[PDB]
């Protein structure tokens, strides 16, 4: 394999982290592949949930938890801690919370959170490696509570960093909230990546295309599938009750990605830097709800 950039993966890597069995656990966690039944019984379809009261609570509480899960990632952020570090913080968090860390055995992933620097895109594997000043990394959390899985992440700086860096991370948080800013009854879930793109491009900066926004709620990865970029074929309309995330992926070069051996590390073919940013969204009656937002701060944790 030839790497892309500078990073290299760190291993060992620990053992598989135990979830006490209290702790309810989705469809995929005792699949010895760790393929989810209930999310390829529903394979290929476009139809979309639309959720009742009970559902929109079970989502609500799970994704509030699951912010505060990323909230205690942000807290260590520093030179020198290890993405594994971040992870074991995570699981401790997600058990405390009694929720089940969805990523862990999500078709054999092996953390408990995704945790990417630099060139990766997305799905990088918590390793030895520690965080270098000047480094980007984001982590994305999800929890599961109930039946129901919430996500979100946010893409933090290591100690000081380039203005490259700053404008890459500024450009792709105003990305995801320009689109959130458009989600109501009745947009296209194609137009989304209309606008991420155009904010992206007015910044010299591209969109991975091969990894998109997702429906979830009981499911993990459902539909709609939701393109971030422009003049994609997206099927469908949103509706009230319908739950959803918008996640871009925004990179100081070209969109192209690929995946590293460990079958999930999405990395930039060029080796240039990508950011990320994610809610959960629920449409609402005149709008949508951002059910993965702060509560009690006005901005994301790099502006703070
Ligand atoms: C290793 S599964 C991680 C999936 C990621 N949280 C997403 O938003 O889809
Ligand atoms: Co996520
Ligand atoms: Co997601
Ligand atoms: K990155």
């Amino acid at each position: 394999y030839r790497y892309t950039g500078k990073l290299r993966p760190h291993y060992p890597l620990m053992p598989t982290r135990p979830v006490p069995s209290y702790i309810q656990r989705p469809d995929y966690a005792d699949h010895p592949l760790g393929m989810s039944e209930s999310e390829q019984a529903l394979k290929g379809t476009s139809q979309i949930k639309l959720l009742s009261s009970e559902d929109i609570e079970g989502m609500r509480l799970v994704c509030r938890l699951a912010r505060e899960v990323l909230d205690v990632a942000a807290g260590m952020i520093k030179p020198g801690v290890t993405t594994e570090e971040i992870d074991h913080a995570v699981h401790l968090a997600c058990i405390a919370r009694n929720c089940y860390p969805s990523p862990l055995n999500y078709y054999n992933f092996p953390k408990s959170c995704c945790t990417s620097v630099n060139e990766v895109i997305c799905h990088g594997i918590p390793d030895r490696r520690p965080l270098q000043e000047g480094d980007i990394v984001n982590v994305d959390i999800t929890l599961y509570r109930n039946g129901y899985h919430g996500d979100l992440n946010e893409t933090f700086f290591v100690g000081e960093v380039d203005d490259g860096a700053r404008k890459l991370v500024q450009t792709t948080y105003e990305c995801l909230m320009q689109a959130i800013d458009a989600v109501k009854p009745g947009v296209r879930y194609r137009e989304l990546g209309n606008i991420i793109q155009k904010h992206a491009q007015a910044n010299g900066f591209s969109v991975v295309r091969s990894y998109c926004g997702h429906g979830i709620h009981k499911l993990f990865h459902t539909a709609p599938n939701v393109p971030h970029y422009a003049k994609n074929k997206a099927v469908g309309v949103m509706k009230s009750g319908h739950v959803f995330t918008i996640e871009p992926m925004i990179c100081e070069g070209g969109w192209q990605d690929e995946t590293w051996p460990d079958g999930w590390t999405a990395v930039t073919r060029d080796g240039k830097r990508s950011a990320q940013f994610e809610h959960t969204l629920l449409v609402t009656d005149t709008g949508c709800e951002i059910l993965t937002r702060r509560l009690d701060s006005a901005r994301p944790h790099f502006m703070s």
